[PDB]
């Protein structure tokens, strides 16, 4: 994977690139409004250590951070994905992998309407890298989930356990 990090809209001033994860970039941005991704899927992270309102990035030009759902200027960690041989994850209501569960291996903008609840307080991820969405039809906070068992919201970043929708990193 490949981003170029940019301090100004539209890939101008003093800029950064990276191949791989960098839990700190303020030694090399004091802000950052563009990016172009070369290669791979990227979550930039708006505080350091991978902490903080996250977005993902696929292959691409951004010219500002609204082009990438971005709220701030405030770049200063990311992730390199790792690629997705495949894609299962299990969802619980409960947190500790009680109550409903249900297991996705595609996409879904509605979670909803599956089940008809409001939030999700636990979740193993089987195969593959997903982003799951404060909101439904992939709106508001974002996170990312990769391989591994999350046994409660904070585990992923959130500070509430509210969903709406559920998306595989291709």
């Amino acid at each position: 994977g490949k981003i170029t990090l940019y301090e100004d809209r539209g890939f101008q001033g003093r800029h950064y690139e990276c191949s791989s994860d960098h839990p700190n970039l303020q030694p090399y941005l004091s802000r950052c409004n563009s990016a172009r991704v070369d290669s791979g899927c990227w979550m930039l992270y708006e505080q350091p250590n991978y902490s903080g309102l996250q977005y993902f990035l696929r292959r691409g030009d951004y010219a500002d951070h609204q082009q990438w759902m971005g709220l701030s200027d405030s770049v200063r960690s990311c992730r390199l994905i790792p690629h997705s041989g495949s894609h299962r994850i299990r969802l619980y209501e409960r947190e500790d992998y009680r109550g409903q569960m249900i297991e996705f291996t595609e996409d879904c903008s509605c979670l909803q309407d599956r089940f008809r609840f409001n939030e999700i307080h636990s979740l193993d991820v089987l195969e593959g890298s997903w982003v799951l969405y404060e909101l439904s039809n992939y709106r508001g906070r974002q996170y990312l989930l990769m391989p591994g068992d999350y046994r409660r919201y904070q585990d992923w970043g959130a500070t509430n356990a509210r969903v709406g929708s559920l998306r595989r990193v291709i």
